[PDB]
Order: C-alpha cells, then structure tokens, then sequence
C-alpha cells in the first residue's frame, strides 16, 4: 500500500512485460486469485532451499557415466588444471573424489574457497563425484581440459527476498442475448449463428445453435439454450465454449465453475479472438481489444448458489484389453473400447501405460462415474509406486485431459524429476500450463517450486514464460502470474541480472527492426548502412547499455562490451543482426568473443520447440550409449517475430562453400566441401578427425530432421564447422520432387562414396543412423507426445491428427526392429537418386523465384 511496494510492482511488470495488477480486461478474480494462492508456495519454497548451493547453482546429473564417455577415463583416474593468478598447476585424481576432497587433498601439495570453471559461473560445490559435474563430462566429450580457477564463494545474502450443489437436478441452460462488432468485412451478404458448447477435455459433451441470421453490426437473437446435462453433472473444469460460424470466425470460453467450486450466472459481455487445433481455442482469457473485437452478450440462470463441493477374468478378453493398453498415442479408441476399458477399471489399474487410454474412457459428463472415478484414484499404489515414465507423465497433461485429479497425478510423478531432466523437458511442461483449466494448478506450482529452487531452471522458466507473455495474449495474463510469483522468490541478484538482460535487449530490439526498415525486398547491405549500424551501437554504449549482461541461452556466460568493429548485418533476406561481444569474466581462458544474432521476421519459439527436441533426442541417445554430435545452439524467443541466436565459431553454410568454389549458379561440384575442409585444416590429426565428426554431425541430423518431418530444405539452412560439425539452422517455417533428408552427393563424397559404391566411412554412416534411428523408436510414445504438444502450442495454424500422425509413419509403429531398420536405409537410398536434384530445385525456387 506504501510507495515502497508500489514502486517494486511497478518494475515487476516491467520484467514481466505486463501488467499482472491490470483488472479491466476480466469477469471475475481468478487471476488475483491465483496470485494471492502462489505467495504461499512461493515463501515456502524460498525458506526450504540451502542459501550457499542455490548461489552456486551445482549442476549435476545422477544418472551412469555413458558407455562413449566411460570410454575416455583411464582407470578411475582424470586430469584437471588449476589456476590461481598466472599459477596453474595439474593434478590428477579419481572420477569419485568429492569438490571437497579436491581441494582438502590439494593444501596437501603446496604451501573457505571454491572451484569455479574459468570464464563461467560454474561451481563444483556439494556432495558428489566430480564425474557427475556435466561441465566435467563436457569437457571429457569434447576431449577438452578442464580449466577450474579456486576463488572466493558468492555471498549467499546477494539472493536476498524483499518484504513481504449435486441436487440442482434441472437441465442447464444459456441464454444468448446477441453478438456486437463495431465494424464488419467488406463482403456483405453473410449469414451467421451461435453455436453453444460444453467442453471438457476437448470433447464436447453437449451441443446447441441459434437460427442462422444475416450478418450485421449488431445481430440480436435473445434465445435460451437449455442443454441436457444436469448442473449436478457438470465436472469441475467444463468449458462453455461460444463460436460463431459464417465457417468458424470468432470463439470464447469461459468456466463454468469457478475457481472456488461456484457455479455460474449473471449476464456476460465477452470479447471474443478471431480465426485466422490448437491450444489457444482452449484459453479462459478474453479479448482485450473491445475496441474492435467481436463480442456477445449473455446470461447464465439467475439460480441461487449451487456449490461443486469437494469429494476373474475370461483369459480371451484380456487379450483384448491389453492389445489396447499397447496402442500407440495417436490411435483413437472406439465406443467399445472405451466401454471395455471402462468396466475393468481396476484391472487397467494395474498396468501404468493404461492410465492414459483409460482416463479418455470416462463419462466425465456423469457426476456418477467420475465419483467412481475418483474411488479408483484413491488407491494408486500401482501408480505411486511406479517408476517414472516422463513420456507417460507428459500424455496425461495435454488437451485431452481437464480433470485436476488427474493431471495431479502427472505432476505428482514429475516432482521425481532430477535438475538435470526438469532442464530437458522445460519448455514443454511450461507450454503444457496452457491446457490447465485454472490460472492456479499443480503443474503452475511446481514450476515456480523447482524455479525457485534452482538458478538454472529458473532462468530459463522466466525467459520461456516471458516469450509467451510478450507473443501470446491468450495466456500471457496466466503467464503473468506465474512470473511474478517468481521474481517475487528467486533473489535480489537474479533480479538485477534479468534487469540487465532486458534492458540490452530492449536496446538492441530497436537497431534490429530500424535497420532491416532500410532496404528489405532486395538484399543489398548498403555501405551506409553499415556505418549508421556501426554509429547506433555507440550511442548506446555510451552508458545506458549494461556493461555486463548474462547471455540469455548461455546464464554462466557473462558477456561485456561489444565489438563494434566485428559486429554487421547479415546479407540475408530478414537482414538479422550480427553481433559480437567479450567476454566479461577476466578469468576467461580465452580471447574469443561472443557472438549473438538478433533477428526478426521469423517465428524463434519455433526454433526454440525445434533445438528442444534435439536436447531430448541426444539424451535419449546417451541411454542407449550414443553421440550423434548434433549442435543444438542456443536461441530465445523474446518478442513477437523476435529473438536471439547462439553463434557458432568457426561456421559457414554448405551453399556458400558452393557459392566459393563454383560460383553464384546451380551447378553443384561433389568435390567442394571435401576440398573446403582439408584446406580448413592443414594438419592431418585434424583433418582425420574433422572427417569423422562430419559422418556423426550428418548422420545424427539426417535420423533427427527425419523424425522430425523436416529434412527437406535448402542448402543454404545447414552449416558446418571448421572442425567437421554438420548442424541444421533458421527453422522458421516448415506434385513435386521430395527427398526424406539431406544427404547430397558432396556429403557422400566427403566420406568416400565418390560415386554410387559403398565406402568406409559411408559405411561408418550407415551403421551409425540405422543405430540411431532404433534408439529413438524405444522412445516412440515419448516423441509422440511432445511431438503432437509441440504442434498445438507452437504452430499458428490449426494442425489437425494427419498433421501429428506423421510422426507416426516415420517412427515406423507397429512394425519389428528389422522391417525398420531397412526402412530407414532405403530413405538413405532415395538420396542417392535425387543426388543434386532436390537442392537444384530449392535453388530455382528461392535464389530465382521460381
Ligand atoms: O537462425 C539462424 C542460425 C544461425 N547459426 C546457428 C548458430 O551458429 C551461427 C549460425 O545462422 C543464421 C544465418 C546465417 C548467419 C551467418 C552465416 C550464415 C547464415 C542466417 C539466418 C538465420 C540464421
């Protein structure tokens, strides 16, 4: 109530990127609601988590040393270097000493501190191995020292927290008064109606319309709806959904009941979204623009106050039950099924992969069966004492399941989840908040608990739901809240970084839309403008600009100046922002800089969903012992058509070595790549290894873009390094020629198939995809899930089941190890045919536009 308060509130929203307080576009409290209930979590959180390890944030992993890992180490035994000031000494000690015993053993060789990584705030603090430190397990993969300088620990008071019924057995009904627009298309003569839902789940569970009328400013109608279901049998998160037809144009929700177990009445004016499926045809939200949104009026049964309150076998048919309880994701069950399913609801209990497949055979339209529902959950020792699936977990919240129970469920089995694997899965679990019925939930919950309990996981939650916050306005206002609960507990130093962060960002969102404004259908870098580019960074270098910022995709990297000089603008088509800055850490072992790219045009959450995937497919690899060398760079979302981008050293992409060496024409020499790299690396080692890491960098991509259902595309999307490195890039958006992936005759030729024969690497190749491309279908139903969440909250358009069902294709279900492994192989073949075909074609399509 103070100015104090006021103020701090102020630059909460600020960071947020919007006005939590705001209350002007809303019908009822949920979002205060929701805030008031996080405060609780939150403190809660904040006085359980050890100050000294959060400051340090230790990343660690529990799981085994991978068997390419396993590998490196010589008996137990690895080497580390420490630095003290121009001092560096190496000592080599066993995989399992604790950061304690590295240092209680190290006063005993020469004559209060910590090991920190040099040039990183890393810190390998705490109790266990050194080999479960990933950065160690970084440097061992990449068969780099590990550099560690013994300075003093952060002061854990810099993260300091500032001040702080079932009787009412009459159908239901809805009454529509009429839809407003303030102005309508120029296409007249149009006929429109309502058309009145109860959602749950996505299902719909009862239907009503209004008499279709021509389509006006204002179109009056003042007819009731009387469903069928009794408000007895209305579950708790069952959705009004109001569309209106012409086609679908404009749609609204709202929650029956709410958050505090009330039913629903009184008259409502609300603004509808227009059309241009998809996770934002379930949002509670309602338009903010009322100045030239569609909106309806209406009115709910001016009722009293009705009050949800809270709660042998025949062996053939087995069989049958089963052939269900082991169908894939995406196929649907029938009326029978469901009806099978549902009888032997202890029996499908038993069984943990049922749960999805029998919760979707409820009648949660009938008060009865989800009372019995309900009984079921009451004993889950068979679930409970499961071990956890996140493939599993993750199926249980999507858009087909709206009961909380349930979904608590999922959440509960979530909360097993290591730092390590809550990094892995982040994005998703934030994207799946989107289909919580209420702003407060489990899931809400414990992101903010494991944000707040982890600098790491932390950092990204608040980038990730920033993204939402400033592109979605059909969640941000849920996405809002669950910040602001959060930069209400991470700390006083957190607090100061993102500010830092924000504003350079803010800055730089400026130059890189006012510079792509000069000159933007002909790609022609002037020599002006690279001067008045050069001249805006110093403007803003002069000292508004942070000093020193923790790069968003990157938090241990502490970037400082730019270097203006290093720093242009990328002759490409979206004229994005190449940027370059030095490293703020003195302690850096290393002169490079830091190279960051800002574009806009393209969609990053995309690519942010898309690098996901990848993260999860290399670690799914690293059970089946597996490196596929992909190169998942860093990239955030952090506005609308807006983001960074990790720059990789040492890159150039595969249709400029072409462009070099041959020219600015179609005709594709075999020999030039090869003929790049061996240039790229004069020393042979190099080379022999540079070699190599392109059959793994091309094969691990060829299986991952394949599954991914995009291996189609240009040359000038795919890179290579200067060390052999093959890795996709701008996944913006994605009769005729088709090819499953990429893999060019100057690939090929790269590994010694000059022609049309089998080589030794080629075959290295071979071996490896096939090998890869099985490890990933252990994990189908893991992909499948995040595969169709990706498509519902991550693409504009309204995906429907073909769009998902092709992940089902390429993982080749329901067939054996063998029929698949030949089926990818002969992909590979279809390679082979086209040979320069398809690139010719994406030449003549986009360089001519053709
Ligand atoms: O999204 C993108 C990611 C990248 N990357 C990935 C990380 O390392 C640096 C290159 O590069 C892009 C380029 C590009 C820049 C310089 C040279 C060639 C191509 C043009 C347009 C979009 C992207």
């Amino acid at each position: 109530a103070s100015e104090e308060t006021l103020a701090f509130q102020r630059q909460l929203n600020a960071l947020i990127g919007y006005d939590v307080t705001d209350v002007s576009n809303v019908h009822d409290d949920e979002l205060e609601f929701t805030r008031r209930r996080l405060v609780t979590p939150r403190m809660a959180e904040v006085a359980g988590r050890d100050p000294k390890l959060y400051a340090m944030h230790p990343w660690v992993t529990s799981k085994p040393l991978p068997e390419y890992l396993l590998k490196k180490i010589t008996n137990n035994c690895v080497f580390i270097v420490i630095h003290r000031s121009t001092t560096s000494q190496t000592i080599k000690v066993s995989a399992d000493d604790t950061p304690g015993t590295i240092l209680q053993s190290f006063f005993t060789k020469m004559a209060d501190f910590v090991l920190r990584v040099c040039g990183r705030d890393e810190y390998l603090v705490g109790e266990t191995p050194i080999k479960n430190f990933q950065w160690v397990r970084q440097c061992l993969k990449n068969g780099e020292e590990i550099h560690l300088v013994l300075d003093t620990p952060p002061d854990p008071a810099l993260d300091e927290v500032r001040k702080e019924l079932w009787d009412c057995d009459r159908k239901f009904r809805v009454k529509i008064r009429g839809i407003d627009i303030p102005v309508l298309p120029r296409t007249a003569d149009l006929t429109v109606f309502v058309e009145a839902n109860i959602q749950y789940g996505q299902q719909v569970l009862c239907q009503r319309r209004t008499s279709p009328k021509p389509f006006t400013e204002e179109v009056l109608w003042n007819v009731w709806l009387e469903f069928s279901i009794k408000i007895k049998d209305l579950p708790k998160g069952a959705l009004l959904n109001l569309q209106i037809y012409c086609q679908l144009l404009y749609y609204v929700n709202l929650l029956l009941i709410d958050h505090r177990f009330l039913l629903r009445h009184g008259e409502y004016v609300l603004h509808m979204w227009q059309l241009s499926f998809n996770a934002d045809k379930l949002t509670s939200a309602t338009n903010p623009d009322k100045e030239n949104s569609m909106s309806i009026s209406i009115l709910l049964d001016n009722y009293c106050h009705p009050i949800a309150l809270p709660k042998e076998m025949p062996n053939q048919l087995r069989k049958q039950l089963e052939a269900i309880i082991a169908t894939d994701p995406l196929n649907p069950l029938t009326a029978e099924d469901k009806e099978l399913l549902w009888h032997f609801r202890y029996e499908s209990l038993k069984d943990p992969k049922a749960y999805p497949k029998l919760f979707s055979s409820v009648k949660w339209g009938q008060q009865e069966i989800v009372a019995k529902t309900y009984q079921l959950l009451a004993k889950r020792e068979v679930w409970d004492q499961s071990a956890l699936d996140v493939g599993l977990t993750m199926q249980l919240l999507d858009c087909n399941f709206s009961d909380e129970n349930v979904r608590a469920i999922a959440v509960q089995k979530l909360e097993s989840l290591e730092d390590d694997d809550v990094l892995h899965y982040l994005l998703q679990l934030v994207q799946a908040v989107k289909f919580e019925p209420y702003h407060d939930s489990a899931l809400a919950r414990f992101l903010l608990k494991r944000g707040l309990r982890n600098k790491r996981i932390g950092h990204f939650l608040f980038w990730f739901l920033r993204s939402e916050i400033a592109q979605s306005r059909h969640y941000q206002q849920r996405f809002a809240v669950i910040l602001e609960a959060y930069l209400r507990g991470c700390g006083t130093a957190m607090l100061h970084d993102f500010t830092q962060q924000v504003q350079v960002i803010d800055m730089l969102q400026k130059v890189t839309i006012d510079i792509k404004s000069l000159s933007a259908e002909k790609y022609d870098v002037s020599s002006q403008v690279i001067s008045q580019l050069k001249q805006k960074l110093e403007n803003l270098q002069n000292l508004n600009l942070p000093q020193s910022f923790r790069v968003p995709y990157d938090p241990g990297l502490k970037a400082g100046a730019l270097v203006i000089e290093k720093c242009k603008v990328m002759a490409s088509k979206k004229k994005p922002l190449w940027l370059e800055f030095k490293c703020a850490d003195p302690t850096a072992l290393s002169n490079e800089t830091i190279g960051i790219i800002f574009k806009h045009g393209d969609d990053l959450r995309q690519d942010m969903l898309i690098l996901q995937i990848l993260r999860i497919m290399e670690s799914i690899w690293e059970t089946e012992s597996l490196d596929l060398c992909l190169l998942p760079y860093g990239c955030i979302s952090t506005g609308d058509k807006i983001g960074m981008i990790e720059i990789v050293k040492d890159a150039t992409t595969i249709a400029k070595i072409q462009q070099s060496t041959v020219g600015n024409t179609g005709a594709f020499k075999d020999e030039v790549l090869s003929h790049w790299l061996k240039e790229k690396c004069p020393i042979e080692e190099k080379f022999q290894a540079a070699v190599e890491r392109f059959v793994y960098s091309c094969a691990g991509y060829c299986v991952a873009t394949f599954v991914l259902g995009i291996g189609d595309r240009h040359n000038d999307n795919i890179m290579i390094s200067e060390t052999g490195n093959l890795f996709h890039i701008d996944f913006g958006h994605i009769n005729k020629e088709r090819v499953p992936f990429v893999l060019t005759p100057d690939f090929l030729f790269v590994m010694g198939t000059s022609g049309k024969k089998t080589s030794l690497h080629f075959q290295k190749f071979q071996d490896v995809c096939v090998k890869a491309y099985l490890a990933l279908r252990h994990h189908t139903n893991l992909l499948i899930i995040l595969f169709s969440m990706m498509l519902m909250t991550g693409m504009p358009q309204l995906t429907s089941k073909e769009d998902i069902e092709y992940i089902r294709d390429a993982l080749t279900v329901g067939k054996s190890e063998e029929d698949a492994k030949k089926y990818f192989l002969d992909q590979i073949e279809v390679c082979r045919d086209k040979g320069w075909t398809v690139q010719f074609n994406w030449f003549l399509h986009l360089v001519l536009g053709i």
